[PDB]
């Protein structure tokens, strides 16, 4: 019992963190096998970030200009290449701590853990969701670029995010491990609009199931609704429209609790229309959308 | 920018987790140097937990009855001893992954990360606070006993908690690493009263400073208060009385933001008396008390 915003154990990722320095700039790199991945803006000076020509900036750099340090270990760089917004620094030594891993591009609404790092050293771990607008509401300061987001299934780390930048609004933007930004962002010091965000409906419903499993049941009511009716309410309250695909993924939670997905939708509809009336659900006074249905099943069963 | 309920990177602790089995019961153990620490109820059967005589139960056990497994590694047990509510199993091999560590007894109101484990395998990491009533509101299921709470300063892991039990109310109880329970709890399957809990005032104030540092300033007002006046409000709303010692530890945050501690107390007083009026602070619709002033300074500066 109890439900927490749980992050994956970060050990497998900590073993991969290195410091990357180029000229004046230092940030984090991810060392997997004989390659170190880091944001390509490591090659920029503060003045270059206004409108950087990365191809031209990288041409002035040689292998010996990229200083890669794994704490006390100095890595020898034998190749460098830019792939989208990431630099891939080939090193002469494969990381002995390389876990089984994959590079994945996550979907908006999915969750992942972040290992916030500074100067190649881990400082903390937290769980977050990729917002429907492709931003993350993380906790990052200068020097945190290169910190990565990941999920872990059995012994396999699926890397899904690399931190690149903080928008003028205080929200965060980054790329997949192929250097493709999530969302419309560009790695440049320019004001950039993040799209209109929405609340992740399927996740809120999953968290309402976790609340019932753990004893918070006050919000359950005698009503039901339809996908059509619920979606009119979701539209009014800036929630993602619920689809049959979302209902299908809530099947295990509906099956465990015996509460039909549309019956849970009617509880969510009433909470949207009436608020929480000064009460809490799983220690929260708002509707939480950072737990996917898989996260709920995992935490509620005890998956290691 | 951004503020998250950040846990310590769990790597150093993951390397210490083992599975301990005795008879029919399996739980988690912590392997530090040549000793494995685990809850003493590993020696009980379900029937023994009603009113266990641990001294008598441990007398029927020999070194070879304690099966300790570090994933694939089987440890040879050469000694066993009970210290308060923990068993210390001396093994013939020192854990090569033993980090620099200390055993500490934390104070109520302090925070720590928990590495939730099942069958000696880590499943997740989360940050929590030791409640003023010596319980923790964790996320633990059967098999999680032996999971530990910790803090990390530089390269040193200070172990402060070992999970033992879930109270009938769904809250959690455990011990320091010397096996002394936090609070009045006994390791027995009996209904046990947790004391009246309070909200950790100094932590709420610290989190209000973190909110100002990160841009959420709507709650700041033109008022001030005194320790006496604030404490009359804290008493009414079941908050811990604020002391000069608490004001002293808020000094760095008062110094960074230029907001006097008693001026922040007047904002907290108004939030207690009026509520949040449907607004949020750092993504929360309630007053958060799980961040200490040290946690705020650490996260806000980037301590690794
Ligand atoms: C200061 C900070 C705080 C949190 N997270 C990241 C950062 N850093 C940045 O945003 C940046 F200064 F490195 C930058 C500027 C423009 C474009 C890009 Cl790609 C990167
Ligand atoms: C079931 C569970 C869920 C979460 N956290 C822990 C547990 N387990 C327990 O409470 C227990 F059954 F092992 C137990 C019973 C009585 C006394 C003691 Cl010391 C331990």
């Amino acid at each position: 019992s109890g439900f927490r915003k749980m992050a994956f154990p970060s050990g497998k990722v900590e073993g991969c963190m290195v410091q990357v320095t180029c000229g004046t700039t230092t940030l984090n790199g991810l060392w997997l096998d004989d390659v170190v991945y880091c944001p390509r803006h490591v090659i920029c000076t503060s003045e270059d970030m206004l409108n950087p020509n990365y191809e031209d900036l990288l041409i002035r750099k040689s292998n010996h200009n990229f200083l890669v340090q794994a704490g006390n270990v100095q890595l020898r760089v034998i190749g460098h290449s830019m792939q989208n917004c990431v630099l891939k620094l080939k090193v002469d030594t494969a990381n002995p701590k390389t876990p089984k891993y994959k590079f994945v591009r996550i979907q908006p609404g999915q969750t992942f853990s972040v290992l916030a790092c500074y100067n190649g050293s881990p400082s903390g771990v937290y769980q977050c969701a990729m917002r429907p607008n492709f931003t993350i509401k993380g906790s990052f300061l200068n020097g945190s670029c290169g910190s990565v987001g990941f999920n872990i299934d059995y012994d396999c780390v699926s890397f899904c995010y690399m931190h690149h930048m903080e928008l003028p609004t205080g929200v965060h933007a980054g790329t997949d491990l192929e250097g493709n930004f999530y969302g419309p962002f560009v790695d440049r010091q320019t004001a950039q609009a993040a799209g209109t965000d929405t609340t992740i409906t399927v996740n809120v419903l999953a968290w309402l199931y976790a609340a019932v499993i753990n004893g918070d049941r006050w919000f359950l009511n005698r009503f039901t609704t339809t996908l059509n009716d619920f979606n009119l309410v979701a539209m009014k309250y800036n929630y993602e429209p619920l689809t049959q695909d979302h209902v299908d993924i809530l099947g295990p939670l509906s099956a465990q609790t015996g509460i039909a997905v549309l019956d849970m939708c009617a509880s969510l509809k009433e909470l949207l229309q009436n608020g929480m009336n000064g009460r809490t659900i799983l220690g929260s006074a708002l509707l939480e959308d950072e737990f996917t249905p898989f996260d709920v099943v995992r935490q509620c069963s005890g998956v290691t």
